[PDB]
C-alpha cells in the first residue's frame, strides 16, 4: 500500500481526540513524545489500530511500545510499505 506522512498521523490522531485541525500544536511536534504535546495512549490506541487496518501494517505489535513521536509511528509505517510484506527469510547455506 502507500506509505505515511506527518499529515497523515497527524489528522488521525486529531480525529481521535476530537480536535479541528490534523496540526493543533502548531506543527513543531514530529520530534516530541506523545506525552510531551498532549497525549495519553489510548487515543494513540484507537489512532494505531485505524493506521495498522487501513494501512495493513504488521511489522511488530511492539511498534506501539517504542512508538514515543509520531515519526516513529510513521516510520513503523512507512518501513512495513517499503518493505512490501516479509518473507520469512533466506539463509545461504544450499546450492
Amino acid at each position: 500500500m502507500t506509505l505515511l506522512t506527518l499529515s497523515d498521523l497527524l489528522t488521525l490522531l486529531r480525529e481521535c481526540a476530537g480536535e479541528e485541525e490534523s496540526i493543533d500544536l502548531g506543527g513543531d511536534v514530529e520530534d516530541v513524545a506523545f506525552d510531551a504535546l498532549g497525549y495519553d495512549s489510548l487515543a494513540l490506541l484507537n489512532t494505531v489500530g485505524r493506521i495498522e487496518r487501513d494501512y495493513g501494517v504488521q511489522l511488530g505489535d511492539d511498534a506501539v511500545e517504542k512508538a514515543t513521536t509520531p515519526r516513529a509511528l510513521i516510520e513503523m509505517t512507512n518501513a512495513s510499505l517499503t518493505g512490501a510484506s516479509p518473507s520469512a527469510g533466506g539463509a545461504a547455506r544450499d546450492k
